[PDB]
C-alpha cells in the first residue's frame, strides 16, 4: 500500500447518539409510527435494518398503524434500533416481546423471551 | 429490572446501511458533483457535515458542487457510513479539499497530517 488508511473509533458511537438526538427531535423523519394513539417518529432507513418487517412494508412519508402495541414498548425497540441497547422494567418485558415479535427484531425477541422463561 | 446491549448489531447495520447507500434504497439526497450522480441518506450525512446540516433546513434534496473531485466525494460518503477512510496517496488532497468544503474535521485533521508530513 502506502497510502491513507483511518478507522475513526470514535465516530460511530458519537454519530448514534446524534442520529438518536435527531429521532427525538424528529428531525428528517420519514416515517409516523402509531402505536394505539400515540405516535413515533423515525428514520426508514434504520428501521429497515432493524426490522425486516418494516423492510417489507417501506419497500412498496410512511404511514404505519399498530392498535395493540403498547406505546412505551415501541420506545423501547426504537431506542434499541438507534443505540443497539435495549432498557425495560420487569412488567414492560412481557410487551416488548410481542412488539419485537411483531417487527420481526429476533435478536430482542430472544433476549426478551428468555427473560421471562427463565422466571 | 431487564437490559442488554447487542454489540453485533452495530457493526450488521452500518453494513446494512452502507448496503442500502448502494443500492439506491430509501435515499432522499442526491448528491450532484459535475456530473456524478450519487445518493444517501439526509440523516447519515446530517449526521456528518455540518455544511450539509444547515442546507437540508431550507420533494427530496438536491445539491451540487462541480469544484469537487468526485472519487473523493465517493470517500467521504464511505466515511460517514461506515466510520473509515480509505483513500490513495494522489487522491488525499482532493480528500482534503472535499473534507473541508463539508466541514468534516477529523476527515480534515487526518488528511492534512498526512499532506502536511510529505511537503
Amino acid at each position: 500500500n502506502g497510502y491513507l488508511m483511518f478507522e475513526d473509533e470514535n465516530f460511530i458511537e458519537s454519530s448514534v447518539a446524534k442520529l438518536n438526538a435527531l429521532r427525538k427531535s424528529g428531525q428528517f423523519c420519514d416515517v409516523r409510527l402509531q402505536v394505539c394513539g400515540h405516535e413515533m417518529l423515525a428514520h426508514r432507513a434504520v428501521l429497515a435494518c432493524c426490522s425486516p418487517y418494516l423492510f417489507e412494508i417501506f419497500n412498496s412519508i410512511s404511514h404505519v398503524k399498530f392498535d395493540d402495541l403498547n406505546p412505551e414498548a415501541v420506545e423501547v425497540l426504537l431506542n434499541y434500533a438507534y443505540t443497539a441497547q435495549l432498557k425495560a422494567d420487569k412488567e414492560l418485558v412481557k410487551d416488548v416481546y410481542s412488539a419485537a415479535k411483531k417487527l420481526k427484531m429476533d435478536r430482542v425477541k430472544q433476549v426478551c423471551g428468555d427473560y421471562l422463561l427463565s422466571r
